[PDB]
């Protein structure tokens, strides 16, 4: 079966479109590319990263995917994440985090279940906390239900 990937421009084909660019340091290139014609890459020497808002019903699991590599080593990690709050009284932040750290490309998926009631609306961040020199590529990102 074809499942349906809910990221906009999962793949990046079309460039920048539908992603929040949130430090300035994305763009489309075709160094970054795991599929297709172009990769985002986040460039190195601060943190940076970019967005977008995915609505998720509730009580369902999503598998949530994506292909990274830096360029070079990395001092700290590039994540990605799907986020959001509980609607309690301490307003409980839920992230479900993929870690890399890959010179190579490197695929990684996580599977999760959302509570009965949102706090917030979903978030997908593609955030490159780490600070090195190093460049962040990332391409073909997954989010689907099952
Ligand atoms: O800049 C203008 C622009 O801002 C937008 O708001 C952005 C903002 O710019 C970003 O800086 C911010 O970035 C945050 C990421 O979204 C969020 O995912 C990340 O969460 C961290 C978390 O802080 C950290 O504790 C966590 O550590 C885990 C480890 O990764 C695991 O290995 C370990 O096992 O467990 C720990 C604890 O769980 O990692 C996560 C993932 O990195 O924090 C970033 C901030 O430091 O995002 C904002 C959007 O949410 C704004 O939307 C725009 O309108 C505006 O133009
Ligand atoms: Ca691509």
């Amino acid at each position: 079966s074809h499942m349906v990937n809910m990221v906009s421009n999962p793949g990046f084909e079309d460039g920048l479109d539908s992603w929040q660019d949130w430090q300035q340091d994305m763009s489309a290139v075709p160094e970054a590319a795991h599929n297709g014609a172009l990769g985002l890459k986040i460039g190195g020497g601060k943190a940076a990263g970019g967005g977008q808002d995915i609505p998720l019903k509730p009580n369902t699991t999503y598998i949530l995917g994506a292909w990274a590599k830096f360029d070079s080593k990395p001092a700290g990690t590039f994540d990605v994440v799907v986020q959001y709050h509980l609607k309690d009284a301490n307003n409980t932040y839920v992230q479900h985090i993929l870690n890399f750290n890959e010179t190579d490309w490197t695929y990684k998926q996580l599977l999760f279940t959302t509570p009965d009631v949102f706090g917030s609306t979903p978030e997908l961040a593609l955030w490159k906390g780490d600070t090195s020199k190093a460049n962040l590529y990332v391409d073909d990102v997954y989010l689907v239900e099952v």
